[PDB]
């Protein structure tokens, strides 16, 4: 519905908060004041971090805005943002933001940023196949296969998340900066292949083998795998154990639900030198 | 034992086709005809395609050889390789040679063809981090993961193994021309990066799932991926069965120790253009 006479900004704008922001935003001196079509029409930008805003409603009504730094705010409803076309940037930290249908056709998006949003299904990412850079960190992601066809990335972060299979990353030869600490990575060989990598980050796996029964003299395969595939040695282990390649062994006359071991080790891929480090814990039934 | 005197081929060159073929390279008129260390000096290349060698024992005493054409012969040992540091060329096709440490300190060998030798185990091949291209086609190959330090392979033959893992492949980014045909790939995902590929085959697959119990009703996840992880729809399904991605679900009243279905997709990757094609068997128990 158009705005044909001169509206105060908290009749577009629901949220108290958002429309503190669109008042700061134009340099008004009260929510109150009327604003035109042709004001909200200048909008190219707006700077919104930790605002507490609940809701953007009325946000469609800024058709040239190309960048929303939302960092920082509670919400978890971007429908609103759906006919944003010319949306270039849009950082959405912090929010609760799980439905990213409304980003499926914001052709010009190339950069999106959802960290600490609670987010496990990323499926409607694989909408927006022109992305430069993406920010995941601190979610609750697991699967990344619909990453495989972002091959315009050239910055990934999925850090702290629950992400086990990178094969995925395969495709992104592109990639440049590539963030994966505290994940749940025990397996390498699939990055070996990215070598414009030029920051790389793979601190703090904590890997997770399916259970197996508890037995006194209890051999486990190492499977911590250096990019050329070669199995990493393990520089601690739990509960007294022993490195027999390619066995980590413990004795166990005694029931424990858990050993585990910690590995450290350089990794060079393209001109991109991480430390890949963690621990693999080892379940036990019975 | 030095050559000090004029020395008959034969007593260098135990075997009887070897010492024709020396005799025919330095175009003497017999075998029984005497030659000094300075005509086998000379040297550089020998051309030995079928003709039946057993060994190539006395070779030894030809230091400045660097090609040796051996297709289609019946050896079975080539430590006599072993010092022939100029050696840059090496094409053993048909015999039946399955030790590989004789080349492991050949510094200059950049070409290699072992095809057809009922080989299994290549770890020895990880001595050669200069090869620029390999051949192994028609062997009994299982693993690849020392193929990752081969990263100056240009071209590279695995054709008609036993190969489903090609994670390995994915370090190997120079690769130009790979041949694939005719193993038990399902899963091409960890390819996806190498986009210098110009030439790539991947034709009839067969691919063997673990057994799983029969049962009247079974539903079996299709494990056939895309380059960009998506499964792969089965274009013919034995047993009048169906797909309902993600599983190809088959009603069998009465039991049968195998089911299965075929696979047919255009892949891209790089320059290149290859039809993944195969069968994925599934046997069941009971």
């Amino acid at each position: 519905e158009t705005i044909t006479v001169p509206t105060p900004i908290k009749q577009i704008f629901s949220d108290d908060a958002f429309a503190e922001t669109i008042k700061d935003n134009l340099k008004k001196k009260s929510v109150t004041d009327a604003v035109t079509q042709n004001e909200l029409n200048s909008i190219d930008q707006i700077i919104a971090n930790n605002s507490d805003i609940k809701s953007v409603q009325g946000i469609q009504y800024l058709p040239n805005v190309t960048k929303l730094f939302l960092n920082g705010n509670k919400l978890t409803d971007i429908k609103p943002l759906a006919n944003l076309k010319n949306l270039g940037w849009l950082f959405l930290d912090e929010n609760k933001v799980k439905d990213l249908s409304s980003l499926k056709d914001l052709k010009k998006l190339k950069s999106l940023s959802l960290e600490h949003n609670g987010i496990s299904d990323i499926n409607g990412l694989v909408h927006l196949p022109q992305l430069e850079s993406l920010y995941l960190g601190n979610n609750k992601i697991t699967d990344i296969t619909v990453l495989s066809r972002l091959t315009k990335l050239d910055t990934l972060s999925l850090e702290d998340n629950q992400i086990s299979d990178i094969v995925p990353l395969a495709c992104l030869t592109k990639l440049q900066n590539l963030y994966l600490s505290k994940n749940h990575i025990s397996d390498l060989r699939a990055l070996c292949g990215l070598k414009n990598l030029d920051v790389l980050e793979l601190f703090s796996q904590e890997a997770l083998n399916k259970p197996i029964n508890h037995q006194s003299n209890l051999v486990v395969p190492n499977t911590v795998k250096n990019t050329d595939g070669s199995l990493v040695t393990p520089e601690i282990i739990s509960d007294d154990g022993d490195y027999e390649k390619p066995n980590v062994k413990w004795h166990l006359p005694e029931f424990t639900n858990e050993v585990s071991f910690i590995f450290y080790q350089p990794v060079t891929i393209g001109k991109a030198k991480a430390r890949f480090h963690g621990r693999v814990t080892q379940p036990l039934k019975e």
